[PDB]
């Protein structure tokens, strides 16, 4: 669609968001990308000069499925791209306070500032979000903290950063076969049976929840992937309660930790579910 494309000239660089063997995030500034803001910070998807033809190949098809997403409050917002006569360029809404684990780590110390509301909501609009992308048939794949951003207003961003994360030097990637896995917010049939689904995200939302009412933990603390780890999740092995969840927000964790897919609780269901255990009710 050309409704997207946004003239180079208009589109100031800056620094790097995140970069991995061959594409980058950065920062930067559209002039004329909205008539309503005519200087709007923006982050920008890009391929490195390494990249081969592959991973140019995937850039533009991420943006071919976002263009076809449409819009979503807790999706990242696509605003335009360049196409034309250069390199892919992916504009996206800037997020004030970038990636969920360091936002969360940052505010760790000082938590009660940060609420357990605020944390109740982050676990509501990820599954608005995730229960989004599941009505346009997009399965996730790789659903963690560290790909939710955090819009100003505390608003839930879930994105992926892909080639612009160096999956190879991530400890929370474990290589298995030709590539890098997040083996740790997998679920089992997709490690083991290289299935994917919505229910498999449901799994790494599990996982997600845990993330943050452990306020930035890495899940499974203390474990490497090996066959001992691989064993233990066929056998039945799930993490104990976070910290800072309650009962209810760890039974919502079993339940997407069922080794059974389709007995995990939908991204809709889970919406209603953590809106029941905040306060107040529209
Ligand atoms: C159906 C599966 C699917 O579509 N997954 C998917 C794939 C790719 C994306 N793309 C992004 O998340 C994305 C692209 C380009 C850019 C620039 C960004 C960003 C950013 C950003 C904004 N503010 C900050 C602050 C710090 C760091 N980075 N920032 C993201 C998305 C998806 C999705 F899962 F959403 F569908």
């Amino acid at each position: 669609d050309s409704r997207w494309e946004f003239p180079r000239d208009g589109l100031v660089l800056g620094r790097v968001l995140g970069s991995g063997a061959f594409g980058k995030v950065v920062e930067g500034t559209a002039y004329g990308l909205s008539r309503s803001q005519p200087v709007m910070k923006v982050a920008v998807k890009m391929l490195k000069p390494t990249a081969r033809s592959s991973e140019k190949q995937a850039l533009m098809s991420e943006l071919k499925i976002m263009t076809h997403l449409g819009p979503h409050l807790n999706i990242v917002n696509l605003l335009g791209a360049c196409t034309k006569s250069g390199p892919i360029y992916i504009i996206i809404e800037y997020c004030f306070y970038g990636d969920l684990v360091n936002y969360l780590h940052k505010n760790r110390d000082s938590f009660l500032g940060l609420t357990l509301l605020d944390l109740l909501s982050f676990t509501y609009q990820v599954a608005r979000g995730m229960e989004f992308l599941a009505s346009k048939n997009c399965v996730h794949r790789d659903l963690a903290a560290r790909n939710v951003l955090l819009a100003q207003g505390k608003i839930v961003k879930i994105c992926d950063f892909g080639l612009a994360r160096d999956i190879m030097h991530d400890s929370n990637y474990v290589s298995k076969g030709s590539t890098f896995l997040p083996v740790k917010w997998m679920a089992p049939e997709s490690i083991f049976d290289n299935l994917y689904t919505t229910l498999s995200d449901v799994w790494s939302y599990g996982i997600l929840l845990w993330e943050i009412f452990s306020l930035g933990g890495t899940p499974y603390p203390g474990m490497m992937v090996d066959s001992t780890f691989y064993n233990k999740i066929k056998s039945g092995y799930r993490m104990a309660k976070p910290d800072h969840a309650t009962s209810e927000v760890y039974e919502i964790m079993v339940k997407c930790w069922n080794s059974e897919p389709e007995k995990r609780p939908s991204f809709y269901h889970l919406s209603e579910i953590v809106e029941n255990l905040l306060p107040g009710q529209y």
